């Protein structure tokens, strides 16, 4: 398999529209794609863009 990046949320986020993904502090989110400040995440079957300042990539 290929490894995807994962990030851990440091702040909660409420999606502003249907292209974005909501999360809570400590959620582990899988990154499908990066576009500078917005990353595309997947969490429990939901997919959407997230602000990268809310999270920290797991090394």
């Amino acid at each position: 398999a290929s490894m995807l990046p994962q990030v851990k949320a440091l702040y909660p986020y409420t999606a502003a529209n249907d292209e974005e993904l909501s999360f809570k502090v400590g959620d582990i989110i899988t990154i499908l794609e990066k576009d500078e400040g917005w990353w595309k995440g997947e969490l429990n079957g939901q997919e959407g863009w997230i602000p990268n300042n809310y999270v920290k990539e797991i090394l």
